[PDB]
Formats: C-alpha cells, sequence, structure tokens
C-alpha cells in the first residue's frame, strides 16, 4: 500500500496532474482518488460549517479542517490502505500549514501540533508538491490584489514547508506544460513504489 | 472582570451549585453564567455533529469540543470580559482534559496541545473544582459506566496535583447547600481580592 499526498497552490495543475496519473497507475495498482471530507458524512457536515462561516474564526476553521482530515483519515484512507491500495490524495497536512499556519497568519508550528494530534503519526509516504511559480499559477486561475497576495503567502508557506522538512517531499517543476508536469509527477511515484 | 470555570464528574452536584452560586453572585457583581456551546451558531452545529456521532473517533470528537470551545470563548466570552463582567463558566479546557485526555486515553498533554490551540492563552483565572467521591458520585448518579466515572476522577485528580494554583477545591460529598455555600464564598475570596 501507498498513502500519496498533493500539494501546491490554486493553478499548479493539480486536478488534472492526479486525474491523468490516476489513468496510469490503475494499470499496476488498486489505486482510489480522494480529497477531504471525500463522502465521509461527519466530514461533510463540517465542510458545510466551514463552507457558511461568516468571517469565520481562523483557528476555528483550521480546527474544522484538521477534524474533517481525522475523520477523512480514519474512515476512509486508513480502510483503503489495509486494501493494499494505492491512495492519491488531494491536499493534506501540508496544506492546513501554508494556508492556515504561513498565509492565514496563525504561525505554522501552531498548526502543525494541531494536526499533528489530528493524524496522530500517519504521514504520506510520498507528497508531491507541484512546485509553480506564482505567475505561472495566476495564468492558469485565469485560464483582486487580496486574492493575488493570498496565492502568493500560500506559495511563501510552501517553500518554508519544503526547505524545512524534505525527505517524503518530490518537488515537481509545475511551470512545465502539463503533459511534462504529469509525466514528472508519475515517473516520481512508479520509482517510489517500484522501491516497494 | 474574572474568567471563573467549574469543574467536576456528573454527581457532584455541579450544575446545582454554578446556578445556586450565579444567583447568590448577581446581587453584587456584574456577572453571566454559561457554557458551551451556549447558544453561539457554529457551536451548537458542532454539538449536533458530536451527539450524531456513530462510534466517533476520540480525537475528532476532542477536536470538535476544542471548535465549540473556541467559538464560545470568541463569541461570548471574550466581549463579556472585556465589558469588564465575571463569567462564570461551566465546564471548560479541564473537562477536555479529563474526559478526552484522561478517562477516554488520548493522553492529558496531547489533549492540552490542542486546547491551546483553540483558547490561545486564556486559561481560566480561578477554576473551582466540585471535589466528590466516587461512591457519592455513584450514589448521586453498570461497570462500563461506573469505571468511566472513576476514570473521569482520576484524571481530574492528575489535572488539579499538575496546576495547584489555577484551582479551588470544594468537597462537594458534603450537602448541597454546604457545597453552594462553599463555592459562594471561595469565589467572593477571590472577587473582593482583584
Ligand atoms: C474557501 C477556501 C477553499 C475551499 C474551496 C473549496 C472547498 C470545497 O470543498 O468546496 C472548500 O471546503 C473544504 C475543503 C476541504 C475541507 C473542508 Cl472541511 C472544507 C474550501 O475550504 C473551505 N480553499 C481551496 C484551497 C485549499 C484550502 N484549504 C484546504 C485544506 C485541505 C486545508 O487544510 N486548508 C485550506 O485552507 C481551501
Ligand atoms: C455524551 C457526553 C456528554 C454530553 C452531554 C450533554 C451534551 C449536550 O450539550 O447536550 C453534550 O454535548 C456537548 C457538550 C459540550 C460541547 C459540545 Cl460540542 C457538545 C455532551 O457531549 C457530547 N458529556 C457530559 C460530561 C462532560 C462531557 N464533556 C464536556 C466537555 C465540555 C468536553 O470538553 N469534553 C467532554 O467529554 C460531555
Amino acid at each position: 500500500s501507498a498513502f500519496i499526498t498533493f500539494e501546491g497552490p490554486e493553478g499548479s495543475g493539480k486536478t488534472t496532474v492526479i486525474n491523468e496519473v490516476y489513468h496510469r497507475l490503475v494499470k499496476d495498482y488498486d489505486v482510489i482518488m480522494t480529497r477531504e471530507p471525500g463522502g465521509v458524512p461527519t466530514g461533510e457536515e463540517i465542510r458545510k460549517i466551514v463552507l457558511e462561516g461568516n468571517d469565520m474564526d481562523i483557528r476555528t476553521e483550521a480546527m474544522l479542517f484538521a477534524a474533517s482530515r481525522r475523520e477523512h483519515l480514519v474512515l476512509k484512507v486508513i480502510p483503503a490502505l489495509k486494501e493494499g491500495k494505492v491512495v492519491l490524495c488531494d491536499r493534506y497536512i501540508d496544506s492546513s500549514l501554508a494556508y492556515q499556519g504561513y498565509a492565514r497568519g496563525i504561525g505554522v508550528e501552531e498548526v502543525r501540533a494541531l494536526n499533528e494530534f489530528a493524524i496522530n503519526g500517519l504521514y504520506p509516504d510520498l507528497t508531491i508538491y507541484l512546485n509553480v511559480s506564482a505567475e505561472v499559477g495566476r495564468e492558469r486561475i485565469i485560464k483582486d490584489q487580496e486574492d493575488l497576495k493570498f496565492h502568493e503567502k500560500v506559495i511563501e508557506g510552501y517553500q518554508e514547508i519544503i526547505h524545512n522538512e524534505s525527505q517524503r517531499f518530490k518537488s515537481v517543476n509545475a511551470d512545465q506544460p502539463l503533459e511534462n508536469v504529469v509525466e514528472d509527477t508519475y515517473q516520481t511515484i512508479i520509482k517510489y513504489l517500484e522501491k516497494i
């Protein structure tokens, strides 16, 4: 089994990359694609609260992302791993670190301690970081100043997380055309998987 | 202003005591009594999720109690404290420490780290612990329920041993009129010294 997470800002080509990699991996592996809350009833109820939030306190929002994360992990991810599946997960702990910790200003270490409570040691086996520049990402989103700066800070946050901790992290150049980003991601995954 | 929390297992007469103490304190102080979620919409929605939980993972449950704690703190407690009020809160961080941390077995220090993210330094000024023996508590209320009850009491003892200065323990084995009186006097002594 393998728990593989995908990280990156918006405009990193993440949706295309996961879908195309899934289509190639299913030839050799029992693979699933997922994202939080991913159909888990409690997680879906949490998601409704977050999306209905009127200027929700950023720490309450972080705790709700973390509670949705745990429900998705325990009720969907772990049973799939037990079946021997390759789980392709769109966003996990690192999104809360980059978005809640860095971009929203809570503090990466405070958000880390919260999410370590949530995942209880279950870190991804492999994390694909779709490393897009802010300018390329901006163009992919189009195809506001506060939004542009928020997108910039998300990337700055990811840069901080990957520069500090790196072992499961595999950075893929997402400034390339998407066919190349798919090929580099697929090859990175196959290299990991074929080493058991 | 003062933020005073009330803690204890079931059977400690905690609800009755806080209600009576609050009714007496309103005569001399600008005071409110509340509990989580306490009407805050997001907290109420989180409460519904917890109550609807079918064998809910204990850490998800702890995170939801912590999210309800923050909403109630931010929208009710902090605005009242800024208005200079005495805030009486029935159950706070120590309830998550005793129940989720100790009794459910996640670990007090793990649950403390989670709750410190939720309260962001807003610990109670004073915590009233209604110290009921497991035997009196049992009587005031099967093997599993009695074992969980004893575990909560044991958890509260460990917490109070580690943070003696924040707690004031009231003998909850006495008749409730005495528990009310000792709790009231403990609070007044604290309020008249600040
Ligand atoms: C509004 C922010 C946005 C977003 C977009 C779509 C959904 C939606 O599902 O319709 C969404 O709701 C979610 C998603 C995941 C988990 C929950 Cl509980 C609610 C959402 O966050 C509220 N952004 C998009 C970029 C990534 C952001 N994000 C994601 C995760 C997983 C995290 O931990 N932190 C974070 O800020 C959310
Ligand atoms: C079933 C557990 C029970 C309890 C009783 C009544 C309510 C109810 O409101 O009807 C309740 O729901 C709540 C209460 C507070 C906050 C939320 Cl989000 C939900 C509840 O916990 C699910 N016990 C009773 C003993 C104390 C327990 N407790 C309380 C708090 C505040 C905590 O942090 N941890 C904990 O285990 C809950």
